[PDB]
């Protein structure tokens, strides 16, 4: 899908960059910023074309909140705003974003310059509440040095997975999407032995390969993230996780986002993660993994978004 | 998408070799012809596997007259001769054509031996009058110094503006392409200032950026090649222009190419550009480019091509 | 079709391997390997996801005895085993094979893990009996000098020649896929012009250029692999060929591996080659080039193969 | 010069980062910033040849003051602090910093991994006072929209424009590097038409052309930058700038970064660009463009730079 | 190596462009050519360094007779005119030619508008009088189908065959170079078989072989361009041939570039090509190539170039 | 240096070929293997100049023994065969070889059509008696799952370790290789943490850093093999080793091939990893490594390979 805004299945790329924003108040700020949005294959075009192999994507999400500003007599099935967890050790926040920009290439230039012709165009419609420059690390890596991204679904199984479907058919083709910035504990994470990181994971650290299933413990962050229904199907998500960091800063991060067709097989990976299954039995990557954010965005089709 | 003949809807190339030739008279001639374009994804192949990534494309076309010697009770509802312009200050003309070869890939040595092959096979059937070797320039600009094909669609929406549908069902999946070859006038274009430049074309010249509506002159190239019709629906074609040139002979071009499921929106296109809306406010590019061919194809799908 | 196995259209690749193995006769055995290959996804993913081209697939074959074992009650409609050739000085033998691992890459590293995680996986519930790892030879050449693969249909047709249709409905997306490990003769190849090297194939050396009808030889490679049906109708198939060798055992090979929505294409045009068009006119191209090995295997969709017990 | 330290003389790069650092007072902390950078090859191949095409380079700065507590009885010719300037509107501050790491690559993750591998060896030892992830932007391009680096000297030029030789001969191959931090008020740069733009700079915008003498304006930054002696001795620098910015700040800045064999020239350069010539005539570069950093350090030679400590 | 000027040694490049001019009889066209060429710098820096690799290469050529226009009372050893041939059935003519631009580059965009701001820069002071946009042609080959450039001296060997030494010391680094645009007659080349055109070349057509020393005849291009003198030494140049042509005007070439400290050695191999050795054993080349241009020029060094 | 013979200092590459060969007895044998070896420019430049990058290189070693039959009267200050190692638990054995050819390019036909084109020109006057097709594994690691290659000398330091200066001058540019042909037990490897195999190593497996030196084990393979002599220099060898294996026959193996311009460097590192330092604390690496193959070459400059 070349320069095709909304093209939620677009494979993993060098660099990439996360832009969370609110919207100001006014009618003519909901105005501006519904100019800017529907009209986003405008700059995606912009900048993208300049790009012979033409790997600029940009995907818009728009929060509970705004959309209801927007469109607010026509709502897809499951938009609503990121809920909070509490868990015995570890909680996931709700933040504020009205809209998210997810914009991926193969070069860090088109993705700032896409993001700077949309800021400039925002104006003082919207402010940027987050800010997140994503890269690829190493062999597809994140900063706890495990290759991150491996089960996604793809292909057939991607849109399965991700895309609306028949079963809210005024918007087939969107999406929802979670963002959740974490930082981690680099120096309590490399106390651990590379084996004690494995079982925290669920797969081999350098050869990445799942563990076997009377090895696989039953808190790791792959047990506690399969969705298997009562029919036996399992449900996957489709994500898109970048390394990012301030070095000045001791910041090493991981920026999560995750697109799913219905937001509850997210939510459900999440309050897996953070509360346990069974309860108490959470995810030990939160023991080296705070976030600092949590916001659901829905994700229009391209048709929806242009008419907004 | 690899290696087959009449891909209509391929990314923009690095090289780009148009050929555009005229038949003999006589049925040997026909017939040889008829031999060579029905069988094209021979040449293709033969050419084309050498190169792992498989980016070499060939599109053929066929003018009105000739495709009347091959296939004279079926046609396709918009085929006829390059209709041509005489504006108030400048004129399209309408130059011969039988047949064309719209050659793309990464290198040009594989775009110059498809061609190689291609004339060799014509042999005496057929001569070449116009043949135009295309380059990428920077960062997909033309030699005016624009980022040239922006706003080209992309992916359905190239789909439904370039290949014939429901509409005319016989000839499904073929296009119509009109050739101008374009000579620029550098000395008289370099004596305008950028910003200038700019109202001609209709977008910022370093940045690619479409003027504001408010700073947007109605005589703009991007003006006066937006076309709505009554009902607010946008009509657009689908655009492979290329650079070309000749320092000695102080020849700087650019090739336009254009494909539309109907030749009334390209036309239309023409006319606003030539004659202006209103009548006699023109396109100022014009006034730095001259025409010196002008050209209309059928573009048969590879179906329809291949029995022939 | 990134990172998903299966991928039987998938385009040529810089580097290939072709595993060839039989499975233990035990139920342990049996299960392990039907654990493995409906799991194929598995290794795929924790190997090509590594690379940021996804660049790496991986095509699972299983032969029709083994089919048998792991799916008594459902078989597709042409699954036997390779059917051996025998002309008076050329043969295509019938070799052992239950499970056949196409894998390509733009890398050999990736080809090589996840072969590697495979036989791992597999232990001793199977057994290597044909590796070969194959490379891409200059301009998509093989050894004998030749551009090899040129025909081969793309897209739409390349789906309607290698993928089972409405023919075979519980099957649809399969296909039926045979290999052939050939070794040449090369100081005899050596020995003929290049002009006669061009009669053997039908298509020009360097240029890569199909003989015109007049000068294109009734036995040639191109002329005996042509299948035309009384219809009028041509059927094709979808071939990957890669070269490989070994500089001091002398050996310099062709790979060959074809699929076809229906082995019968394939097999007429192997009884062409080696028996003739008319009877006794063969294809000289086995005058530099013998089959070590000859088997043919069942390819199943993604849903049949993840499916399997 | 493959992941060898020092390295002033590598081709621009498609990502840096610029780290400057103060270190701690102590003699612990002394030790231990001397053992980091002396054995600063260590890193740079750990990291580095995990790329095929080993790309990855990192030059070691050091401050003036910390020069004098790790080798206070040997000192290159012209190690002083960066010297300020103040005209009436523009001002080029003197900020802190003992240790510059001037890493490049083709790669972000290259260039962040041996920052962090630095970072973390050096511990409570150093602090980071300045950090900057440099990037390419479009074809050599800086944020204002012009090509920025163009009249680099190259080769034998840039070898006898950066590098220390006879002059200073216990120092041979080292260099005096400055860098300042410019942010950019991209709105007022903005309200100048192209042409405009030209002259400020002096070169023509989206064709990089040098603007003809009789078009040249005297302040322009290319006149102020060019720096011809009494003799008619043309003297250069080389310059590695790069882009960076962080769209929700607002911030959108070129990290100015310049290698002399001699400071005196790189200070000449900031002296015409910020005081003018004549008096007063100053660069307008500097009307969009603010300094909000500016350090000297020296750059030893490997060997020199190996037997620190 | 990157982006200076008089670069001889530089490896084969994808694209090519080689600019021959002549230049204006007045001292004001003196003045502009040698302000151009002794800043040649400028230009190459200006466009050459907008690609990161940094491939862009320039080579300035001048004519004896313009020489002596610019640096009177200052001359190379071997620089004069080029020397004419008629042999017994083949004729190499010399061409007017004051300056040389032998151009490289990875792409041609790079190479032509490298080439555009010199012509533009010269203006009225030169006239274009043969342009060649080089290519290269798969693996290396020239348009007869055979590696073209195998036997070129590398590294130290390239330059103890290109470069001026110790002995002309005033032009240390310079070199002299040859060039030839030849017209092949590919259908009679392609009535050969690919042996007898083996036994014209000297080597094996796609496998590049040089012929056993028994099969290697004495009137084969690779034998006439040996040269061994009596001490048993031998004498290479640097050859940088590319293919060019014109399918319309069934231009099919092989633009010919060499590059020796002594054009004596270039000039006894046209001999050997032209006349034959034994005199009348001519080079079977010339059967199929004719030589449309052929002209001598002096490359300064870096150094003697930028004072002029 | 571009397709050069004799390359020692070449960068690692994705491919490389590593053939060892024994010379017929006959004085026809010794002749043919010399006009091959000297004359290995010709092979290198027929295969090596049709790839652009023209990555390919060769390196010819020669044996002590099959020196002596071709130039008895002089000789390297070093050369003798390879020194058999019987250590507590491991051997090193002395294997025949009297040729080497190390082949390294950015792709793997390269290197075949370079070895193919070798051994034919050989023909009966030699047998290949060791092939190794070698190959880059991930992120420049081994098998073993260690970045194999980190510590190698770079630049001036690699020429100062591996290439014979004034302490040998009629052999200035020359230098001795030895090559090992090792095999793993995978399994007993990966019984190991990934903690105790840093400790066999010395470095961090993932991160590849150099361990601290109060964790650096004394028999780690970087202690045993980090050279120092008594004024406190340390002396460096050249390594370009890589992986190889046959998956039916469960062999994974590590080609190691080593340059110095003293092979007694070399020849200490063995001692020590196969001897232990002090006796007895011998490299663990050999637990789980078997050498094949043991065998050491001169290798000589062009100037003298090219007179040979
Ligand atoms: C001298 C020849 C021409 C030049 C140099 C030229 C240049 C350009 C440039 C720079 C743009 C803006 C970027 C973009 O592609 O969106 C553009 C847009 C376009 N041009 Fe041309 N053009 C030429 C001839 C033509 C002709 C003959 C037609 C129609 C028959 C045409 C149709 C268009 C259209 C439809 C657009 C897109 C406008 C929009 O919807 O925003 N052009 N052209
Ligand atoms: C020694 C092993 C073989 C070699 C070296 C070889 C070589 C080639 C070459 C050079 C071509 C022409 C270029 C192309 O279209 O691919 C070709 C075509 C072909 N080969 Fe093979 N081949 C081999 C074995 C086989 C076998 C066993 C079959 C069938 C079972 C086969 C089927 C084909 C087909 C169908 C074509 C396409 C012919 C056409 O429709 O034009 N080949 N082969
Ligand atoms: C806001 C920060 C700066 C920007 C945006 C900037 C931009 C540029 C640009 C666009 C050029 C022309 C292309 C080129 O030759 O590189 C240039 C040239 C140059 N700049 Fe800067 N520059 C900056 C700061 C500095 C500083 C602080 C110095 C000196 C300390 C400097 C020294 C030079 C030099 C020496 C040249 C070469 C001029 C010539 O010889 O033609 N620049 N700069
Ligand atoms: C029609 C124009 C020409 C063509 C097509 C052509 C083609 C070739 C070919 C295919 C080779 C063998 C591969 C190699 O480069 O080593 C070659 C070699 C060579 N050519 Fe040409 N050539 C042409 C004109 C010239 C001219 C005019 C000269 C000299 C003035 C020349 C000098 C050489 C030399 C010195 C060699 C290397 C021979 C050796 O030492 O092995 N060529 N040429
Ligand atoms: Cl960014
Ligand atoms: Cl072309
Ligand atoms: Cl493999
Ligand atoms: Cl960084
Ligand atoms: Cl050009
Ligand atoms: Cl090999
Ligand atoms: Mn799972
Ligand atoms: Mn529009
Ligand atoms: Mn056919
Ligand atoms: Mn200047
Ligand atoms: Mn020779
Ligand atoms: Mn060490």
């Amino acid at each position: 899908a070349r320069l095709a805004p909304q093209a939620v299945l677009t494979p993993p790329s060098a660099a990439s960059l996360f832009l969370v924003l609110v919207a100001g108040d006014s009618d003519d700020d909901r105005a501006t910023v519904c100019d800017v949005i529907s009209g986003i294959d405008g700059p995606l075009k912009a900048v993208g074309f300049r790009e012979l192999a033409g790997s600029l994507s940009c995907v818009v999400g728009v929060g509970a909140q705004f959309w209801d500003r927007v469109s607010a007599s026509s709502k897809p099935a499951h938009l609503h705003p990121f809920v909070p967890l509490s868990g015995p050790v570890h909680s996931a926040p709700s933040t504020p974003g009205d809209l998210l920009f997810h914009i991926k290439a193969a070069r860090k230039d088109l993705c700032f310059e896409l993001g700077r012709q949309i800021v400039s165009a925002l104006g003082s419609a919207a402010t940027v509440v987050d800010e997140v420059h994503g890269f690829r690390y190493f062999d597809s890596r994140d900063l706890l040095g495990f290759v991150d991204g491996t089960e996604n679904p793809t292909d057939d199984d991607a849109a399965d997975s991700a895309l609306i479907g028949d079963e809210d058919p005024d918007f087939r083709g969107g999406s929802y999407v979670i963002v959740q910035k974490y930082l981690h504990d680099m120096s309590a994470w490399n106390t651990l032995s590379t084996e004690e990181q494995e079982r925290v994971i669920g797969r081999t650290k350098l050869e990445n390969v799942e563990l076997d299933d009377d090895a696989q413990p039953s808190n790791s962050h792959v047990t506690l993230n399969t969705i298997v229904d009562d029919d036996g199907v399992e449900h996957d998500i489709l994500r898109d996780a970048m390394a990012f960091g301030s070095l000045g800063e001791a910041e090493y991060g991981t920026y999560f986002i995750g697109y799913a067709k219905d937001p509850a097989v997210t939510e459900l990976m999440l309050r897996r993660m953070f509360l346990g299954e069974p309860p108490g039995n959470y995810d030990r990557v939160l023991d080296f993994s705070t976030a600092a954010t949590g916001t659901l965005f829905f994700v229009p089709s391209r048709d929806v978004l242009e008419s907004l």
